[PDB]
Parts: structure tokens; sequence; C-alpha cells
């Protein structure tokens, strides 16, 4: 029988990522159970986590709210949110954790109700946020580097991809002229900002999912939200 | 599955006019025959045979049969003197391996000179005479020649005219390392080739689709094709004919001799069974006709027949010239062979080089043992990336430690820079698949990522500065001088700078663009990565793999 209990969802989010994980092969046998049992038994910050659609929703209200982006043929703009919710998502996730020194998921030290998150994962998530901590990199900068990923030129059915090229060539000019504006003395930062791109890849959209986020049926997190933003 | 045999065909073949000859024996043996055409049958025996099951014979080309014979896939046949003597002595050779006998030859087939009466009542006997015989039908809205240039087996046979060849054939077997094709004949027969096109006299743009329809039309006059285009002209009908292809410099043509062969399987219980079969059944005119009739063999490897059917002119062509063509080495290093001279002759006729350039690069290709497979040749891109690292000074000057650690955290990207550069000028190398799966949907990403490389015309020292930013990631966790790490990339990218606005002045945001390709190199995790374009490892790295070779070499 199904307990009639509020926390009971971390019940298969913890197995799931467990099965998942472990018939992939970046976990083995034992190597799974555990971290679902400090998962499962974690429901404390299980709730919230995925309430981290705030988040993602505070991606499409930032590019609706741009102009240039309400000016390019509306498929075009599905297209781009559609192909970069995940990077969006983690640029927001990163500066949202930014000014943080603990958090709801920690891992390694001597991790009670919270998320215990992959190895891998921890290692890579914690490791990049810590580059964006080691440079100033300020609102605006954040800003500037959501559009570089939000315009991808390259991105297949794409009705107008000329302009979202001059879009996206425009706002490295705007990141750079910044970058250089606050940080004379840093000469090559405007590279490490892009360098800092990779990262936000480093972990597919289908994990971002599986971790961050509550069930979807079929869909991306973002088709979902945008599906559900049309169905009023 | 002892006391009868199992039997595999492709689906092209006569597999029911076969199933007539097995069900005789069935008739007469007690021995019961049953015939199947699987799907993946040239790619599926070597999984059944490689343990233990499958079938007890194997129909298919010659070609194949050598991978197999390596693998002890293929027991030994051993026919009488009396028998191998109705059967062309030159279709031994072609199922031979070893000295030994691996499978009996059944049919042979060859490109031919295929013409149009009604437009052309007497071919050409030699190539020289085809450029002004073009100007001739031109003016009455036609053309002299037309055949799909795509293919390197379609152009060989001009190209060894004179003298090329794959692999030297000397004591019983191969010599990958000697390959005759950047010799002096070889560069004759791929010059006239270009001068064809050079002079509009056909097109370099010209497939195998193109030259069908072109011919079976009336558009053209002669075209090069083999027995299986036949029937296909048969549905429309211009008077065609089928004769020997032109000679060159008084040289005939050579092109390669396909055998259909029957191969029995190593780990056969009835090896005497499917030996009788083959020897007492089908390979006799009565038992060959059989399967002529459901679908056509063209030219087959045993006189008694052959001569009965080189009443049909078509067929005695397709002999006649499979004889003064040379046998399709089996060797696995046939792979690397096709796509040098592939390259090679789409390059020539494009422009895009010379004649005698493009045979020099094809020379090194095909004695190249990186090319035979997609493991191989990824095999090798990856051992430049870290040759590549190590020429560069400023890395030996690194602790050991931070080296090691450099390569392994970003081999992923070091070999995708280094297979797209690769890649850039040619137009397939290590990816295409189909003649919807998760390999397929990456390989299209893969191959967008390529065109943004060229798009932007990325050159050496861009690919240079690149790799350097990929290697010299100063977060790495482990390293011991994390700040020289940062210098060094913080130099390349200035250097890449540089580098951009000095020669593209034009386009001030250059360098951005390059720095934007990095991600791609992360879309397909390494994990994945691995299990496509490289070999076995069992949790490890292919670099943790090539660095851990190095140390105990």
């Amino acid at each position: 029988i199904m307990p009639n209990i509020p926390q009971m969802s971390a019940f298969w989010y913890a197995v799931r990522t467990a099965v998942i994980n472990a018939a992939s092969g970046r976990q083995t046998v034992d190597e799974a159970l555990k971290d679902a049992q400090t998962n499962a038994a974690a429901e404390f910050l299980d709730s919230i986590h995925e309430t981290s659609a705030r988040l993602l929703f505070m991606a499409v209200k930032w590019a609706k709210n741009l102009p240039v982006f309400s000016s390019l043929p509306f498929r075009d703009q599905v297209i781009l949110l559609e192909e970069a919710w995940s990077e969006l998502f983690l640029l927001g996730a990163i500066q949202w954790s930014l000014p943080l020194d603990s958090c709801p998921l920690l891992a390694p030290p001597e991790a009670q109700g919270r998320l215990t998150l992959a190895s891998m994962e921890t290692r890579v998530l914690q490791e990049t946020i810590s580059r964006f901590r080691a440079l100033a990199v300020d609102p605006t900068e954040f800003a500037c580097m959501k559009a570089l990923v939000l315009f991808k030129p390259e991105t297949r059915g794409l009705k107008d991809p000329e302009h979202v090229e001059a879009l996206q060539d425009q706002s490295q000019v705007m990141l750079s002229q910044h970058s250089k504006a606050h940080h004379p003395s840093q000469p090559v930062r405007f590279g490490k900002l892009l360098l800092l791109l990779p990262s936000l890849r480093f972990i597919t959209a289908e994990r971002i999912e599986l971790l961050f986020f509550r069930k979807t049926i079929g869909n991306t997190p973002m088709e979902k939200l945008l599906s559900d933003m049309f169905k009023n």
C-alpha cells in the first residue's frame, strides 16, 4: 500500500536516479544504492529542488523581456529556448549559488536530508561554480552570457539565422565592453568568460532533467513550460 | 545440425534457385538443405561462426572471405586436381589464402563497356579516341561516354590500365607495403580521366543514378557498368550492347574482378557433405542453371557452363573484361586503398588539386595501416594529439604528472578537434552510416559542428591555439603548478586573437566565434565518443590506455 503522506516523493526520485545511473556505467551496482539510501531518506530538501522550475521560468521571462528576442520569428524564439534551456538553467543556478558557501546538497567532507548528488556531477558542478566565483562574474556579465548561449545561429530550423548571428555578435561586444571596462587589469578576461561556456554542457540536458527537475511526461522541462503557457 | 547443411546467401542472388538444388540433394541423400538470406549476412556470419554456430556453407564476394580465413572462420576446402580444371584457373587465385583454398568460386563479375547500337553501332577500342568522339555525338544533342565517376571502383580500370595496381601479388599472397597507385602508368590514366572533364566531355559530378538514367533513355552513347545494370535496361529498351573496355596506351583496362564464392564453415560437422553438395551438385551445368534461372549470375567460374553462356555476347564480354582485370585483394588493407583512391579521384576531378599530388597522397593512405577501420584511424588521431602536445616546448617544462593529468582530462576535446580538422577538406571519413537511432542523431550534430568550423574557415594556427586552450585548463583538479598552466592558456588566448585580427581584420568578432566552437566539443560525452570512434578498454579511457601503453613499451 502507498503511505498517504506528503513526504514520500523522494522514494522513487532516489531509486530512479539510482537504477538509471547504475545501468549506465558511471556507477557500479553497490555505488548507487548508498546514494539512493541517503537520498530517499533525504526528504528534507527535495521539494524545493524540483521547485527549481522558477529558475527555468525566470530564464524564459528574461528572454521574453528582451525586445530583440521578441522581434525574432515566433518559431525561432521557441527553437532557441528549447535548444538552450539546460545552459540557461545552469547559468541561473550558478548565479543563484554564487554568493553561497554551503548548499542544499553537500557531499564530501564530514549530508542529512539533502539530495546526495552523484560523484562526477558534484565534482564538476562544484568546480564549475568555483570558476565563476573566482572571477568577478557580475550581473551584466551573466546577462551577456545568457544571451550568448541563447542566440545560437547554427541551431537548425531557424527561419532567420543571420539575425540570430547579429544578436550574438552584439552580445560579445556587450560582454567585452563591460569586461574590459570594469577590469582593465585583466587583459584576457573576455576569453576566460567565454571559456566558461563549455562547462554548461559537461552535464547533458537529459541528466539536468533527471537530477534537478520533477517528472515530465516524455517532454523536456522547457517544452512543458511553453506548452502550459499556451493552454491558457 | 550435424546430419544436414544450412546455407547463407544474400537476397540479390538466386536464393530460390539454390533451394531447388538443395531439395534434389535432400531427395537423393536424405540431407535436409535449408537456404536462408539473412540481412546483415556478411556481418552476422563473423558472429555466429566466430564462436560455434551459423551455416555450414556461406556465399559471398571473395574479398570478404579474407577476414574470415584470418579468423579461422573458414574451413580449408580440398578439391581434386580433376575438379580444379573444371573452373577457370584464375578464379582459384580469388579464393586462395596463405596458399590454401578456402572457398569454391562460382560466378565472376566485372565492369564492361555498355553502348547504344542505335547511336553508336561501333564503340571505340581505345580511350584516346573518346574525346574527339564526344564532339561528333554532341552535335546531334547527345553524349559519348557517361559513368559513375564517384566511386574508385568505377574509375580504376583506366587508372590501372598502364601499370596501376592496388597491392602487389607476389608469392601466393599480397604485400600491404607495396602499393602501385602513384606509378608511371598511374598518373597516366588519372590525368587522362581529369582531361575528359577538363574538356567538358564528362562531368566530375556524375554519379551512378545519373549515368544509369542518362544512358537508359538515350542521352548517352556509352557507359561503364556491371551485369546488375543489364536487366534494369530491359524495363526501358534502348538497343544496347556489352563489349570490352577501351584500351589505354595500348594496354587493356584493368577492372576489379569480383568472385561470388562459397566457403565452408570451419566449425561445420558437415565439411564432407557441404563439399559433396558443392562439387557434385551446385558447380554443374544443371546445378548452376537452376540458380541462374531465378536470378542471372552473369559469367560463371565453371568452364562447362560458362561456354554455354558465352553464346550471350553480353556475358562473354564480362568474362573477357574480368580476365584482363585484377582480382580484388581479399586483405583487410583494401579499406585504406578504397579511401585513398576515393579522395585522389574526386580531388583531381574537382580541381581541388592536381593529378600527381592526389596520387602521392593516395600513395601513403593505402600503405597507411590506420585507415582500415574507424577504430584504428581514431587511435591515430589521438596519438597525434599527444605527439602534438609533447612537441610543444612549454609542455615538457611542466610537472610530469601535470602533463598526464592534462592529456587524460581533455582527450575527448583534443581528439574531436583532431578529427574535425582532419575532415575539413574531405567530405567523408569516420562517421557516415546510411547508404533515427542515437548513433544517428549524434552524427548529425557532429557533422553540424564540422560545418561550423568550415564556414569560419579555421586555419592550422587556429586549430593549434584551440588545442592549447583545450589542453591547458588550470582548473583541472590535481595539478601541481596550476599557475603555469593559467599562463600558457592565457598566452594561447593572446596568440589566437593576435592571429585572428591579423588574418581577418574585417571580422572584429572572429576571436569570440572561434572560442564559441569549443562547447560543441563537449556536446557528445567522452563516454559516448569512446563507444563510437574507439575500441575495447573496460573501465578505461583511450588516452589512459594510450598513455599506459607508452609506459609499458
